[PDB]
């Protein structure tokens, strides 16, 4: 999916802009907008910015995808649902904000690639079974 990479990049650039950071580190319009809104709703409800999960990751330029996948898997203990997909985007955005805070902005494009990998491998199977991104738009748009 080229569409999935674009969605990840849009959500991450959105979150970086919104929070005061640079995003220069790297129908589709309705999915992008619905997701932006969903992440904002998610983040007002759950304020801790995945602090324990980012700590569990302990991301560095040495970190490989397998380590990211294992931590992200934690969001899906009880399988996929729509809020947990939003949680996933929100977590990657948190990781990216952490990385820019740390002067580790080299991580941001890597995190984006990893999120696209994970979404394609692990999340799209459920998404497609439950009505695809059109159903996401009905729900959140």
């Amino acid at each position: 999916s080229q569409s999935n990479r674009e969605l990840v990049v849009d959500f991450l650039s959105y979150k970086l802009s919104q929070k005061g950071y640079s995003w220069s580190q790297f129908p589709m319009a309705a999915v992008k907008q619905a997701l932006r809104e969903a992440g904002d709703e998610f983040e007002l409800r759950y304020r801790r910015a995945f602090s324990d999960l980012t700590s569990q990751l302990h991301i560095t330029p040495g970190t490989a995808y397998q380590s990211f996948e294992q931590v992200v898997n934690e969001l899906f203990r009880d399988g996929v649902n729509w809020g947990r997909i939003v949680a996933f985007f929100s977590f990657g955005g948190a990781l990216c904000v952490e990385s820019v805070d740390k002067e580790m902005q080299v991580l941001v494009s890597r995190i984006a690639s990893w999120m696209a990998t994970y979404l394609n491998d692990h999340l799209e199977p459920w998404i497609q079974e439950n009505g695809g991104w059109d159903t996401f738009v009905d729900l959140y748009g």
